[PDB]
């Protein structure tokens, strides 16, 4: 369970103890340890990257229903234009699954 | 080509494959291997996240606009000097 | 920004281990990598903060909209939408 971004830090803190620990005493098994660390670290990079991307598309649904509440009340199309080009510009390039 | 984050996915499994073979029967060829792969997932997490960080900005430029034309239409200004000061507070931390 | 420094330093790290293994080059493409996920995770950090200040931007835009008097339905949409990013954010 990804817990929030302290996972990525206290997972790089055990990985730079077990740098030093390797550059003091290098052996395999501490470089095999070191890369065991590694992909724990990574592991919950790709899980927080995950949660920051799903969150973006919940905040483009937010920003188109808000586009739609100044429509359904009467703001000038003039105005809403600006904001429908640069949302769908936003649901074009948006970093997704 | 950066796809999406479910590259992130599939670069990871395969980390964690080259990974459990390495630990299972280690070897100096593995453990460039891993390495290798690692560089690999590192590259495309920074792809992702160059990704992200344009994403933001855009989504900031799309704030600034609902929040110039709610001050068009005349929102109170209470709320609207509320919003320009988290703007502004977002504007430092950028 | 920086996140692309210490990348490049990684890849070129890489070459100089996949020429002629070594204890030494093997340890300096580690630290490489550390190096790298320090920054990696010093970017999702600001991140996740900002996120954070654009969700209660997005709370503040609701109020305004609520207060010159949008409709119920479009409101609840929002306000539900809003709720749904709250439990779903990523934070600490």
């Amino acid at each position: 369970s990804h817990m929030g971004t302290e996972d990525l830090k206290y997972s790089l803190e055990r990985l730079r103890e077990i740098l030093e620990r390797l550059e003091e005493n290098p052996s395999e098994k501490q470089i095999v340890e070191a890369i065991r660390a590694i992909v724990e670290n990574n592991a919950q990079i790709v899980e927080a990257i995950r949660a920051i991307v799903e969150n973006n598309a919940q905040i483009v649904e937010i920003l188109r229903a808000i586009i739609e509440a100044l429509e359904a009340i009467g703001v000038d199309q003039k105005i809403l234009e600006e904001m429908k080009k640069l949302l769908k510009d936003l649901k074009r390039s948006l970093e997704r699954g």
